[PDB]
């Protein structure tokens, strides 16, 4: 169904756009007619959440949006995500400081053709390994905010954020939106999911089939067999029972996926079948 993300109402079955550029979101994508189809068969199919980044391909994704879906419906929240930069190596790298957040709001503004960013989720990382990690983020935020106030940006969210992170950036700025790494095998994010519920915060996961180990994806296999589903039908069906807050992003390049994945909507789990989702993790 729904969830009123920031002062727009969204369709929590949303579209990622991470697969509409080359490999390692690295360079034009496969083919960008497909590409162009695909954004415009989501939106015809009641897609109104489009997540996306400039740094996607460097700068293409956005450009690819901009072409397909250009002039936008108003119902539609396009959320971006700023904090990376991209190495000419397809690497991703910090890229944190004012004049890069700064620049990084205009080059959204840019080739996505709009004058105010709906959504700008701030991308952190700590650390040498790639996940949430302990720090202080003031820094990144203030430059967000200010933006905000110069009404380059309406609302602001947190992608890859551990529980104090989210408490800290909590009282430099309103957040709208955390966005992590959580599937039905990695559930770390459980409670802290259930507490921005309670708040009216959405969560976004990703990775929805991501890290499975054989038996994991069996189990998950037996139980899309039963139901006459996929696995990518039945983790999204998951998620979208698991917490009314949770918005998802699946994305695909492919246009028969986009269709299957809309599908899952329609898909209801039972309660014997939960017990046996539930435990994949346990
Ligand atoms: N903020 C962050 O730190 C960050 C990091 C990662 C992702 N994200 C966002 O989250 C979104 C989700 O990305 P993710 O990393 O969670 O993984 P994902 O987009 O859910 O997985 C992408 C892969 O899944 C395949 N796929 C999609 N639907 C399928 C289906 N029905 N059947 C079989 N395969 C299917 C795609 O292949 P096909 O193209 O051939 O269908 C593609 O190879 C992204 O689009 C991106 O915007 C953000
Ligand atoms: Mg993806």
């Amino acid at each position: 169904n729904t969830f009123t993300l920031g002062t727009k109402s969204v369709n929590r079955l949303g579209y990622g756009a991470m697969q509409l550029a080359g490999p390692g979101v690295f360079g034009p994508p496969r083919d960008r007619h497909v590409a162009i189809t695909v954004l415009r068969e989501a939106l015809a199919l009641g897609v109104n959440h489009i997540d996306t980044s400039d740094f996607y391909g460097p700068h293409v994704t956005n450009q690819i949006i901009r072409e397909a879906l250009y002039p936008y419906s108003d119902d539609l929240t396009i959320v971006t995500k700023i904090g990376a930069r991209r190495g000419e190596d397809a690497s991703w790298l910090p890229a944190f400081s004012p004049a890069e957040l700064q620049k990084a709001v205009h080059d959204n503004l840019r080739n996505l053709g709009l004058d105010v960013l709906d959504v700008v989720n701030l991308r952190v990382m700590m650390g040498d390994g790639h996940g949430p990690a302990e720090g202080s983020i003031e820094a990144s935020l203030t430059v967000l905010a200010e933006m905000q106030q110069q009404g380059l940006v309406k609302h602001i969210g947190l992608s890859n954020v551990t529980p104090t992170q989210v408490a800290e950036a909590r009282k430099i700025a309103e957040i709208v939106c955390v966005q992590n790494e959580y599937n039905i095998a990695h559930r770390a994010d459980d409670a802290m999911i259930d507490a921005l519920a309670h708040d009216g915060i959405a969560y976004v996961p990703f990775f929805p089939l991501g890290g499975f180990t054989p038996l994991q994806s069996s189990t998950l296999s037996d139980v899309a067999a039963s139901l006459g589903a996929t696995p990518m039908q039945v983790a999204l069906a998951w998620l979208l029972q698991r917490s009314p807050n949770i918005l998802l992003i699946p994305g695909t390049s492919s246009v028969a996926h986009l269709r299957e994945n809309m599908a899952a909507e329609k898909l209801h789990l039972s309660e014997e079948v939960l017990s046996t989702l539930d435990g994949i993790s346990r």
